[PDB]
């Protein structure tokens, strides 16, 4: 038993809710919240901009030190940093950005990072401003992640389409 509430169960291990991941994170304090990161950990907009704003820019400060030491992430890669006031840890995961021309096949590699964590609160990777189809992202999630994932979908209209079209 865990503290996630109001989720619809899609599979043995994937759950989905119409929720703001920031508000969801502040209430649940999950062990891991996933950020929709880019390789530079520049948290300017979308999920990343929202999560970072909720940390009063502490996520960005930590991220800039990470990049100065380690260099950029790979598309499809991840790093574990602090969850600040939102979670114990933040798993920064880089899905391919279609608006930058990145290969969509890298979406599966991106979701594989979730398997290193038993339970996660996450957005749909490569959705929103990353330009991929969220229905495809949900399919890849279900077919790749084996650990327990709680997906927060900000847009109610999108949440209803994802559920109604789920196979
Ligand atoms: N998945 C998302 N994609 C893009 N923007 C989002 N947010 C939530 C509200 C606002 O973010 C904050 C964050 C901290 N204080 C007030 C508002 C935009 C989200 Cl939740």
């Amino acid at each position: 038993v865990n503290s996630f509430s109001g989720y619809l169960k899609l599979t043995d291990n994937v759950y989905i809710k119409n929720a703001d991941i920031v508000e969801e994170a502040k209430k649940v304090k999950p062990t891991v919240v996933v950020n929709a990161a880019n390789v530079y950990l520049k948290h300017g907009g979308g999920v990343a901009g929202a999560l970072n704003k909720a940390t009063n820019n502490a996520m960005q400060v930590e991220s800039d030190d990470y990049i100065a030491t380690n260099g950029p992430l790979k598309v499809g890669g991840s790093c574990v940093l602090s969850g600040h006031n939102l979670a114990k840890h933040c798993l920064h995961v880089v899905g391919p950005n279609v608006n930058k021309g990145e290969d969509i096949q890298l979406l599966k590699s991106a979701y594989e990072n979730f398997n290193q964590h038993e339970v996660l609160l996450a957005p749909l990777l490569s959705a929103g401003i990353f330009g991929a189809d969220p229905i495809h992202s949900l399919r890849v999630c279900v077919d790749t992640v084996r650990t327990n994932v709680y997906l927060a979908v900000f847009d109610k209209n999108l949440y209803d389409k994802l559920v109604s079209s789920f196979l």
